[PDB]
């Protein structure tokens, strides 16, 4: 059972937005993907403080990071709040719609595209280097789904039947054709140490054969 949504017409503007602006400073979406996974995990901690039984779907608050080149993938893993259905189809936890104007108002206004997570939508700049977005999710309170999106418009959300994860959210990137360096160790270390040095949780890069 797949069901096709539409984006929110000013979020579909946002995407074909990062996808068509020329320009050049791509990794900075590993940056915003890795600090909405520190966001996460923040959340997850500060309900398990007052809570701890929260923490019974894993106690582990870590983040990893998986290139795979068979796949052409580069997967970004943490064991934060996760997300539930209602978050997934509501512009995945975010104020997409308020968050999107003010951004469009910067960038004509001084602004570039690097700035997008001062609005709240850094998520979406996965499609700087993506054609295709998949995010799987479990939160405490819900099940776990599939998120799904190439642009162009439209979203899937499915019941996710694969490996359970307990709680935490998975993003898949599928590398558009020319965007493979993501792949690379010493590119992937470099701009982890560029512009995350100060995650307060530990990042796993994992390696491959
Ligand atoms: O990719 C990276 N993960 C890391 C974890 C700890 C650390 F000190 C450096 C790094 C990286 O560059």
């Amino acid at each position: 059972e797949v069901e096709t949504f539409a984006f929110q017409a000013e979020i579909a503007q946002l995407m074909s937005l990062i996808i068509n602006t020329f320009y050049s400073n791509k990794e900075i979406f590993l940056r915003e993907l890795i600090s909405n996974s520190s966001d996460a995990l923040d959340k997850i901690r500060y309900e398990s403080l007052t809570d701890p039984s929260k923490l019974d779907s894993g106690k582990e608050l870590h983040i990893n990071l998986i290139p795979n080149k068979q796949d052409r993938t580069l997967t970004i893993v943490d064991t934060g709040i996760g997300m539930t259905k209602a978050d997934l189809i509501n512009n995945l936890g975010t104020i997409a719609k308020s968050g999107t104007k003010a951004f469009m108002e910067a960038l004509q206004a001084g602004a570039d595209i690097s700035m997008i997570g001062q609005f709240g939508v850094g998520f979406y700049s996965a499609y700087l280097v993506a054609e295709k977005v998949t995010v799987i999710t479990k939160h405490n309170d819900d099940e776990q789904y599939a998120w799904e999106s190439s642009a162009g418009g439209s979203f899937t959300v499915r019941t996710d039947t694969g490996e359970p994860m307990g709680r935490g959210t998975k993003v898949i990137l599928h590398l558009k054709e020319d965007q493979t360096e993501y792949l690379e160790e010493r590119r992937i270390k470099e701009i982890v140490k560029k512009h995350s040095q100060f995650i307060g949780y530990p990042i796993t890069l994992f390696v491959e054969k």
